[PDB]
């Protein structure tokens, strides 16, 4: 059949989470940083022979509309926690993104998927092994992704369908 499915794209100020909305979306790298305050963006597309219509939430890194969070989580349906390959604080931030989003939900279960962003860069701070670990004490999946060459883009999101789908069962 048809399923709407809410994503939200959450992260430090700069990991990427516009570029790797908009090169799912609109098939193109930005290059430019322009700062979100919030916009949402549509995708179809079938995903173990069902028709999702995904509606992605591309949230503010800048801590100035923090207050936001609240609403957006309550609403959102699943996760994408991105950080940055090159950027240990913002690695070190999932952990808060992660417990506001179980607190205000109360779900400790909630569908979430740990996103390593540009991955393109040689110039790396946290490994995979790093990242893989922290997946692995949260009970969630790990993807390596790059908004700039598609890696692990599509992967990404759709996991998250796949983590909302066994979520609701
Ligand atoms: C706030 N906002 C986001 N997109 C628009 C553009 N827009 C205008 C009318 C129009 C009708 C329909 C949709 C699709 N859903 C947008 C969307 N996707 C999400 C994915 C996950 C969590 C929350 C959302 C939402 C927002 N819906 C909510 O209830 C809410 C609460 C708090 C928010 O900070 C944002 C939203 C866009 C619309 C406005
Ligand atoms: N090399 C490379 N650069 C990236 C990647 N993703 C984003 N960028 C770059 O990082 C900068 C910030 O990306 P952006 O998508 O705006 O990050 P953001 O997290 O949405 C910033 P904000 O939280 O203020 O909205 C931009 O210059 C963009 O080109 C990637 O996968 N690889
Ligand atoms: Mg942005």
């Amino acid at each position: 059949g048809m399923t709407e499915y809410k994503l939200v794209v959450v992260g430090a100020d700069g990991v990427g989470k516009s570029a790797l909305t908009i090169q799912l979306i609109q098939n193109h790298f930005v290059d430019e940083y322009d700062p979100t305050i919030e916009d949402s963006y549509r995708k179809q597309v079938v995903i173990d022979g069902e028709t999702c219509l995904l509606d992605i939430l591309d949230t503010a890194g800048q801590e100035e509309y923090s207050a936001m969070r609240d609403q957006y989580m309550r609403t959102g349906e699943g996760f994408l926690c991105v950080f940055a390959i090159n950027n240990t604080k913002s690695f070190e931030d999932i952990h808060h993104y992660r417990e506001q989003i179980k607190r205000v939900k109360d779900s400790e279960d909630v569908p979430m998927v740990l996103v390593g962003n540009k991955c393109d860069l040689p110039s790396r701070t946290v490994d995979t092994k790093q990242a893989q670990d922290l997946a692995r004490s949260y009970g969630i999946p790990f993807i390596e992704t790059s908004a700039k060459t598609r890696q692990g883009v599509d992967d990404a999101f759709y996991t998250l369908v796949r983590e909302i789908r066994k979520h609701k069962e």
